[PDB]
C-alpha cells in the first residue's frame, strides 16, 4: 500500500536524512517537493506549499522539514487540503499551535505525527524497558556541541521561535521523557543569551520527577573542550549511560549491543503505520518542558555570538 | 461547612480573599499561614508545613502567595489530603500544573485553578452573545501604572513572575472564556527593563482557528490613560468590555450586569467543585503566556528602578 508523499522544505536535513530514508521505504512514493532552493531531481517541484497543494490534489501526505517558525501555517494548509502530516521537531514554535493542529487533524480524520528523531535512536527502547521497573536515584544530561561545527551558517536558530541551544537540547529531552517512567517538573532554569541573538546559546535545567528524583541538564553551544551527547540515570542497580546521542548504551558498566542507527527510516515506517491505522502521534511533552524553561528561566546576557 | 486554610496573607488575601470567605457560610476560615503578621480570630502559622501538621482535620486550602512557590505548596497540600484552590497563574510553569492535576485526580481531591477576572460580571453575558455570532476581530488594551496598582511588589520582576503578564493574563483569561474558538500566537514582542527579568510591556498578535485576528497590548509603564478593555467586532456590532469586566456594551447599547463579586464567585465555585467531587484546571491562559515567552521577540528598555 503505497502512500504518495510530498516533502516541504528542502534544506540539509531533508537532503541528508529525509530523502534517503523515503527513497528506501517502499511504503512511500516521493511525488513532490517544495522549496525556494535548487530543483529536486525526479519529482514535481514547487516553490511554496500553496502551489504544491493546488497542483497535487491526489497526494496523500506531506512531511514538513522547514524551520519551526513556518510549521503551523504549512501544517494547517496541508491538513485543510486533506493531507496527512509529518512534523519535524519541534512540532511547532508554540504549544497552542500544536494543540490546534492535533484537533484539526482529529476532526478531519487525518494522521498528524509530531516526530522526535532521537527517540528512534537504538539505545532508547532498551533503556526505557530497563528503567521501567527500577528505583531511580538521579538523572544527569550533558548535551554540548560547537554550534559553528554542527549548525554552520544557520540563522533561524537565533530568531524568535528558533529555540537556540534547545534545538539540540530538545532531542535530549525527547529521549529523557521517553525513557523515564514519571513526568518532570522544572524547578529552575538559567538561559545564557548572546546580545545579538534572541535565543539561548547555553542553558541549565533543574527538574524533578513526581517522585522527587532530581533531573539536571546542561546544554551548551559555545566552543568547549568536549562535545558530548550523554544521559546518565543512576539507579539502585547501577548507572544506565546513554551516549552518542542515543547510539551507545551501557548498563551497570557493561556495554549493551544495539541495532544499527536508523532514526529517520524508523520515523517514516511509523508514519506509514499511523496512516494505515488511522491514528495520530503527538507528544508535546519535550516542547512543554522547553516552554517552561523560556517562561520560568532566569536570563543572563553574554557577549555577541557574531552572525 | 468546608474548613479552609488560607496560605499567603498579603494585601490581596486581606482585601479580597478573607472578606469573600468570611461572607460565605459554606466555608469556615480555620487557619492561616504567612511569615508576616498574625491574622486575628484563626489559628496562625508561619508556613504551610506547620499548618498541615497541626490541622489534620482541615478540609481545604486556598493558595494566595506568589506563583513561584505555588507548586511546592499545592503538592504538599494534596499529599496531606487537602482540596486546593490556586490563585492565578496556577503555576510558574505548565508542567507543574499538569503534575498537580494528575496528583489531585489520583488522590480524589479537588484542584481549582482560579481566574478571578473570568468571574467579572461582563464575562458570561459576553460569552453567550458571542457563542453563535460571526466574529471579525478582537482588540485587547490592558494598561495600568504598575507603581499605582502593584506598589512595592518584587516577585513580579523575578523569574516566573510574569511582569506585565500578571494583569495581562487576566485579560487573556477573559478572552479565552468569551471566544468560542482556540487562539494561536503568531507574533509577540516583549519589552523588558534592563533591571528586571520579566516584561513591562508586550504586544501579542494571535489568530483564532477561523483566522480571526486577536491583538493585545499590555503596558505597565506610566502613561496618559489607564484602561482594561476588550473589544470584539462582529457582523452584529461591537461587543465592548471595559473596566476590567465590570462594564459591557453590545452594538452601542449598555448592558445591565450583576454585582461585581469576583472572589465571592470563585469561592462559591470552589465549594461546588468539592461538593461534586470535581476539579477545574483550565491552563489555556497560561499556555498563551508561555507561548509569548517562548516565541516572543525581546527588546531591552531602560531600568525600571526597584
Amino acid at each position: 500500500d503505497q502512500v504518495s508523499l510530498g516533502v516541504v522544505g528542502i534544506g540539509k536535513i531533508a537532503r541528508d536524512q529525509h530523502l534517503p530514508a523515503i527513497d528506501a521505504e517502499p511504503g512511500f512514493k516521493l511525488t513532490a517537493c517544495a522549496s525556494r532552493h535548487a530543483e529536486v531531481t525526479g519529482v514535481r517541484n514547487y516553490r511554496d506549499l500553496r502551489a504544491l497543494l493546488a497542483a497535487e490534489r491526489e497526494l496523500d501526505a506531506v512531511s514538513l522539514c522547514a524551520p519551526p517558525q513556518v510549521r503551523y501555517a504549512q501544517a494547517r494548509a496541508a491538513l485543510e487540503a486533506g493531507k496527512h502530516v509529518m512534523l519535524e521537531k519541534p512540532p511547532g514554535a508554540t504549544l497552542g499551535e500544536v494543540a490546534v493542529l492535533e484537533a484539526l487533524a482529529r476532526e478531519r480524520g487525518l494522521t498528524l505525527f509530531a516526530t522526535w528523531h532521537s527517540r528512534c535512536a537504538s539505545a532508547v527502547e532498551p533503556a526505557r524497558e530497563w528503567l521501567a521497573t527500577r528505583a531511580i536515584r538521579a538523572v544527569q544530561v550533558r548535551w554540548k556541541e560547537d554550534v559553528r561545527r554542527w549548525h554552520p551558517g544557520q540563522q533561524w536558530i537565533w530568531e524568535p521561535g528558533g529555540l537556540g541551544v534547545f534545538d539540540p537540547g530538545i532531542n535530549a529531552l525527547s529521549i529523557v521523557t521517553r525513557i523515564l517512567p514519571r513526568e518532570l517538573v522544572l524547578r529552575e532554569a538559567t538561559l545564557i543569551v548572546p546580545s545579538d541573538v534572541q535565543t539561548p546559546i547555553a542553558a541549565e535545567l533543574d527538574c524533578a520527577d513526581t517522585d522527587g528524583v532530581p533531573v539536571r541538564a546542561e546544554f551548551d553551544w559555545r566552543h568547549g573542550p568536549v562535545e558530548q551527547w550523554e544521559i546518565a540515570v543512576d539507579t539502585a542497580d547501577g548507572v544506565l549511560a546513554i551516549s552518542r546521542g542515543g547510539a551507545q548504551l551501557s548498563i551497570a558498566g557493561e556495554p549493551v549491543e544495539l541495532g544499527p542507527e536508523r532514526e529517520y527510516p524508523a520515523l517514516y515506517a511509523h508514519f506509514h503505520a499511523l496512516i494505515a491505522r488511522g491514528e495520530s502521534d503527538v507528544d508535546v511533552r519535550p516542547l512543554r518542558l522547553v516552554a517552561d524553561a523560556f517562561l520560568f528561566g532566569r536570563r543572563v546576557q553574554t557577549d555577541a555570538f557574531g552572525r
